[PDB]
């Protein structure tokens, strides 16, 4: 069957909720973005950054988890033969309490997350302020200055040599005081990548376009992957969203399968085509309908956990201007030819 | 009976005062908001913030206490088997002495409040500057810097894994020196909730509306619960307020039960429909009556401990602006569909 296992109706509420939460659906936009990211991570070819722009509810974190799992699986059979190598290191950027981004905490937490192998792996990193402990976790004193932590992190990266270096929620890199300091931040990241030869992938919302093409040297070693949502002007995206809604309602662990394709306009209204937001909405609706033990979902149930109109109104405002910066037209190509003299 | 026990008349005034103090009434708005908050807490579904707006007088603190007690009771049967688990942790935000909201005190106070379990729970907090003592109290020195406290708090939250982390008086988060820093504070909170996976509930007055819509990412993961007051324009709210007044006068431990529905316009005028204001005003009147040993209450007595016209006039100005900003109309949906192209 193309739907959920019908045995779940005998199971209690927790099992059905867990099954619905653990389900990952495959849709064309996620598939194409995942394929492009796999291709650009297989060989960087003189690139140090992968910029993955995606709106609030597009699947950035779950895509990162999926690619992390696939990279670990692909590295597994040679990992049995080759040691001193991690497949992938995944970290998330921290929004600082102060006005500027704190690089010392970033470096120490990068060392913490990267350095969790089995205790047999000993390297004796540089600087005397970094070591192991009795629990096997790296201890970092408060007296170590930021360049020392950077040198130790560089040594760890060049030793382990991960395939990619994931920095989730990369929007937090833009919290600085000086207007021009954005270039300096991105150049610091580039310098960290260069000595280690480690491809960095930055995941963030459409705000991350502030780091897009702020320098030509940085523009050369960056790859722009757009995790586009589903539009409404294009009938193809509308049909894709309808099909994904059909797949979701097909696999909902309920006694009566609800009909959802009728109010596709309603579902698009409160999700803007985002897939993670729709999945969370359906999860909350399922939890509500399963607390009352109702054999189905009712419209008013969708109205209960739907996001506020003000919330969805503004999300479109930042998405619409975000896509405008990412819009590539034939006019831009012609100006490139005219500037280059190739006309 | 539907009112206070008649035996309390023989008892001295202290027990009558205590009984009226601990007595709590159930009214439709409080029940609805409590149900919504419990539903949101049970299945956050990728939501890290619950912004519980409400005027000063709606019962936000009492709602928080009731939710805390009910969650503790619900988690008790599972807490019998599984240990090292706190059902719910609640802390109150502190208005800073300086011009900026300090985060070091917030982190250390969250660590103190979160970590008060049975001494058998040992988790060896990160960073060497935080440890236990001879009296079971968390020791935090001035040696540690704010990122170290943040790391220790994050590890403690991950290990304990509370269902929800209540933050009362959340308006104090707005004490900043820069306008963009107001968004930066919420970004820091979002990162803290993301990297630990702990649901954060913000309870505050209508000045919390400055945190309502800012960045699409924050809007996607921020539930809005409105603890609306009882308006006078709608007859249903007037009837509910009159029912609350009637049960309050039924529950007043006096030899003679006064007539309170008659002066419902006055109460309102001096309470604006907030149940907490009515409750504490009646508490003051009853305390005066018990001090005078008077069998009943008079309007005069109400006039003695009422609220000044200037006080209530400032109340309605902030409430009027708070409800105006939170007003969701069908016209607003029309622009959203028109902007989305679904009209
Ligand atoms: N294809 C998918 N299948 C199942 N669940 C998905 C899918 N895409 C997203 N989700 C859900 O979305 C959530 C993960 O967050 P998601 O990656 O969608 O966020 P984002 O909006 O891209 O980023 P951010 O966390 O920065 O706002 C999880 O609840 C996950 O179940
Ligand atoms: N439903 C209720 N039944 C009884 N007493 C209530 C009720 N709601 C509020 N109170 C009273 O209100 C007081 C608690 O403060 P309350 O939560 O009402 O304040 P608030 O205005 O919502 O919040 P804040 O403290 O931020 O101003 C107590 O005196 C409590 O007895
Ligand atoms: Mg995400
Ligand atoms: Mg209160």
């Amino acid at each position: 069957s193309t739907g959920f296992p019908l045995e779940l109706l005998t199971r209690p509420a927790t099992e059905r909720l867990a099954y619905f939460e653990n389900y990952t659906v495959a849709h064309p936009r996620l598939k194409e973005v995942y394929e492009i990211l796999m291709r650009t991570i297989a060989e960087p070819a003189g690139a140090s950054f992968i910029f993955v722009y995606g709106a609030s509810g597009v699947g950035k974190t779950t895509l990162r988890l999926r690619v992390e799992q696939k990279l670990t699986e692909l590295a597994l059979p040679k990992l049995e033969s080759d040691r001193a190598r991690v497949p992938v290191v995944g970290i998330e950027a921290i929004a600082p309490e102060s006005r500027y981004f704190n690089w010392k905490e970033y470096y120490t937490r990068a060392l913490i997350t990267l350095e969790e192998p089995l205790i047999d792996h000993k390297f004796d990193y540089g600087v005397r302020g970094i070591s192991r402990d009795n629990f096997g976790k790296i201890n970092v004193e408060s007296k170590v200055v930021a360049p020392a932590l950077r040198r130790a992190l560089e040594n760890a990266l060049i030793h382990r040599h991960p395939d990619v270096f994931f920095v989730d929620e990369a929007q937090h890199f833009g919290k600085v005081a000086s207007g021009y300091k954005l270039q300096d931040q991105l150049d610091c990241l580039k310098s960290l990548a260069n000595m280690t030869g480690i491809l960095h992938c930055l995941l963030g919302t459409y705000e991350l376009l502030t780091f897009r093409n702020l320098s030509g040297q940085l523009s050369r070693r960056s790859v722009d992957i757009h995790f586009r949502r589903y539009c409404a002007d294009s009938p193809e995206d509308v049909q894709a969203f309808k099909s994904v809604l059909l797949t979701f309602q097909q696999h909902l662990p309920l006694a009566e399968t609800p009909n959802l394709v009728d109010h596709w306009e309603y579902f698009y209204e409160r999700t803007l085509g985002c897939i993670g937001t729709l999945k969370d909405w359906l999860k909350r609706v399922l939890s509500d309908a399963l607390d009352r033990e109702a054999t189905t979902i009712t419209l008013k149930d969708l109205q209960k956990r739907a996001l506020s109109v003000a919330q969805c109104q503004k999300m479109f405002k930042e998405i619409q201007e975000g896509e405008r910066q990412l819009s590539e037209t034939e006019a831009d190509v012609q100006n490139l030819r005219s500037a280059l003299g190739l006309g």
